[PDB]
């Protein structure tokens, strides 16, 4: 009914990108010229108004470092259409062919951009709740955009969230820090060796991950401020961004290209 709507002759479903739970994800072309990502609803495997809740958010939330909602088709079969990202999600990108070649400069930059997005989310008074490498999209020239693929991620979750349901932007700052390890370890699931329950008692007993192999120390300090027990001591995203944008000038101007970072 609104300005976002387009005919289905414009939509060229070309290559599939996995069957979700309540539909499929598609790589394709809109208006025969624009590389596009299409999300499907399998009719009557979910409330229509539930499936369109997505686009209603993506309309509200617009920023260079966020997913772009392109277009909707809001009559069965229903199609949500969003800007295509050539590299797919960050997690894949990290532990795939390219991981080999990424260093701290490329990694902190990706991280800078995420913060940038997540900072707009701050200014929006919205919470994410599942910020983490699986939820970031990469495209050309290492562009990173915040997203949510619709995917119990306790390992990434702040204890006030995992425990008492107390979900804030500060609990998103906890995730960021975890994400900072995903980036510094090229994909490796945080708290290796630990089963969930184990993690949960452990960070309550105050345990944090060590600085990973060859990651500088000021990157870890930064991580730790994200993992402060008290939710309100954690840095603002505005802070984090700045910190990371200025990193190799203001913090590691003495940084030397390593074996893995
Ligand atoms: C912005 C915020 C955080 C507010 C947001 C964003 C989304 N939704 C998405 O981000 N959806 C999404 C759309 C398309 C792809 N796939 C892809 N998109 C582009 N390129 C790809 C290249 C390869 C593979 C895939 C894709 C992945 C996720 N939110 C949301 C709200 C309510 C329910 C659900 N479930 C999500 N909230």
């Amino acid at each position: 009914k609104d300005a976002w709507e387009i005919p289905r002759e414009s939509l060229r479903l070309e290559v599939k990108l996995g069957q979700g739970c309540f539909g499929e994800v598609w790589m394709g072309t809109w208006n025969g010229t624009t590389r596009v990502a299409i999300k499907t609803l399998k009719p009557g495997t979910m409330s229509p108004e539930a499936f369109l809740q997505e686009a209603q958010v993506m309309k509200k939330l617009r920023h260079e470092k966020l997913v772009q909602l392109y277009a909707v088709v809001s009559e069965e079969p229903i199609y949500i259409v969003t800007e295509y990202m050539s590299k797919g999600c960050l997690l894949d990108f990290l532990k795939g062919e390219m991981g080999k070649y990424l260093r701290l400069p490329q990694l902190v930059d990706m991280a800078a951009q995420i913060a940038s997005g997540m900072a707009y989310v701050e200014r929006m008074n919205y919470v994410h709740r599942d910020l983490r490498a699986a939820n970031i999209l990469v495209g050309e020239n290492l562009v990173c955009k915040v997203a949510d693929f619709g995917l119990f991620p306790i390992k990434w979750t702040a204890p006030e969230a995992a425990l008492y349901g107390r979900f804030t932007i500060k609990s998103d700052v906890w995730s960021f820090g975890i994400l900072l390890t995903e980036l510094t370890t090229k994909g490796r699931v945080p708290y290796p060796g630990m089963v969930n329950r184990e993690v949960l008692d452990q960070v309550e007993r105050g345990y944090r991950m060590p600085c990973p192999p060859e990651c500088p120390e000021s990157l870890h300090d930064l991580m730790c401020q994200c993992w402060r027990k008290d939710p309100e001591e954690r840095p603002t995203f505005e802070y984090l961004q700045a910190f990371l944008e200025d990193y190799f000038t203001s913090t590691e101007p003495q940084y030397q290209p390593g074996e893995n970072l």
